[PDB]
């Protein structure tokens, strides 16, 4: 039993990174096959950031200005192209511990391990969050623009995020892996409204069902709600409102611990009502909601 | 920016980990050179759990009674020895994945990450801390056995802990790789007792550093304190008694910071007498002991 904020082994990830160098700028890429992925920006200047033209910057750029190292060893560039936001660098191997992968565009809520990685060097792994606002609450300092999120199923990796920036707000924005944001994100530097974020209300229930898994019982009630009633709950204290999709997703926790989705929900109406009282659930006194229903029965 | 609690990147453990097989039982085994090591109860049953004469056990087996598998391709085991509660599987090839690697003691209140295992294979991994009462609060399912926690410097694996059972409290314990148990507690099915745990005094404090490294600073008083009028306070609310051992590891983060380790301890006194007042620091209501003063230095 137990019960952590757990990532992915980082292992089929770590064989994949690689040092990305153009003029002075340096960040990390993702080596698949015989191809390099890389955020854009490191064709720019500090300067150029404020308010970069990509394809124009491009343009002053030849295949031997990009230098791609991947451990002690130099890769050969024959090819370059721009695709949305992502650089793509053909080199002239392919890199022989490609795992076999997808490139996949989650959606807001979904969970990802990322790899934090420095001039192509991993340093850390963890578990977090796609924010409902498109951002994620990471760990990323100086250089690491070019570490992925990833999800593994069994021996295939989905790769799912790239870091491309911190905003001023101290979160973090970046791309799939063909270059598009998550978000109204762009990758300059100017001030950029992130929206009002939302708890992930299917989450913190897929954590309560864990909770109950595991032994605290505490918080089980003895009222249930509707899901119209618990939506003007939710609106009130800035939680994503409940569908009936998400109800049929808890489904599998629901018939474990015997507990209907609707009397969950009820006892996360009183939660919200009345705080927690300087209790905990499985160490937290908030509620959690970066687990999906699918990472908790992964990990159950 | 932005703070996380990050594990090692767990590749260099990957490569290691493989099913250990005997009778019926089966758990997880750490391939290193041309020896495998794995918790000794591998060789009880259920009904053996409740009072095991090991070495009376371990006399009725011999080495072709030890199935070894490192992904698809078998061990051939040619020698088989007993070290405090550890078994150590002398195979005929050694892992040609086999890092740089120590053993080592860690002291209670140190971090590491765990790669939790099961028959051989990984599905995650996550930083927790030593308990001062030498448990764990894992994640370990049934078969979880024989998966390991380790620290990384650079390309050198620092192998520091053994799964091997959880206490009827839903905590977890375990040993060094020499097979000595952390803590009071014996590989038996039998009732024992964990001690009094206490908050990681040092750590609370090195995570404070790291709270104000990255702009939470409500929390900041215009007190001071002393280390003995703050070592009054901490035995009331059960928190390991601050040193000058720990005075001088947070002086890196002291000087970063420019504040001075007692009034960060006043602030951390005015914390513990009044509470957070529903306010979080790092996205937590409560106050953080996972991270010691260098994975605080590390990471920021
Ligand atoms: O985040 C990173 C690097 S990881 N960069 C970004 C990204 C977005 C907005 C601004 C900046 C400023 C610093 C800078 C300079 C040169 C190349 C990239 C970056
Ligand atoms: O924890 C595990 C397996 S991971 N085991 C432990 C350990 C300590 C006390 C009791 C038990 C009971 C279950 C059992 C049965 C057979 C071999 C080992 C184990």
């Amino acid at each position: 039993s137990g019960f952590r904020k757990m990532a992915f082994p980082s292992g089929k990830v770590e064989g994949c990174m690689v040092q990305v160098t153009c003029g002075t700028t340096t960040l990390n890429g993702l080596w698949l096959d015989d191809v390099v992925y890389c955020p854009r920006h490191v064709i720019c200047t500090s300067e150029d950031m404020l308010n970069p033209n990509y394809e124009d910057l491009l343009i002053r750029k030849s295949n031997h200005n990009f230098l791609v190292q991947a451990g002690n060893v130099q890769l050969r560039v024959i090819g370059h192209s721009m695709q949305n936001c992502v650089l793509k660098l053909k080199v002239d191997t392919a890199n022989p511990k490609t795992p076999k992968y997808k490139f996949v565009r989650i959606q807001p809520g979904q969970t990802f391990s990322v790899l934090a990685c420095y001039n192509g060097s991993p340093s850390g792994v963890y578990q977090c969050a796609m924010r409902p606002n498109f951002t994620i609450k990471g760990s990323f300092l100086n250089g690491s623009c070019g570490s992925v999120g990833f999800n593994i199923d069994y021996d295939c990796v989905s790769f799912c995020y790239m870091h491309h920036m911190e905003l001023p707000t101290g979160v973090h924005a970046g791309t799939d892996l063909e270059g598009n944001f998550y978000g109204p994100f762009v990758d300059r530097q100017t001030a950029q409204a992130a929206g009002t974020d939302t708890t992930i209300t299917v989450n913190v229930l897929a954590w309560l069902y864990a909770a109950v898994i595991n032994g605290d019982r505490w918080f089980l009630n003895r009222f249930t709600t509707t899901l119209n009633d618990f939506n003007l709950v939710a609106m009130k204290y800035n939680y994503e409102p409940l569908t009936q999709d998400h109800v049929d997703i808890l489904g599998p926790l629901s018939a474990q611990t015997g507990i209907a989705v609707l009397d969950m929900c009820a006892s996360l109406k009183e939660l919200l009502q009345n705080g927690m009282n300087g209790r905990t659930i499985l160490g937290s006194a908030l509620l959690e909601d970066e687990f999906t229903p699918f990472d908790v029965v992964r990990q159950c």
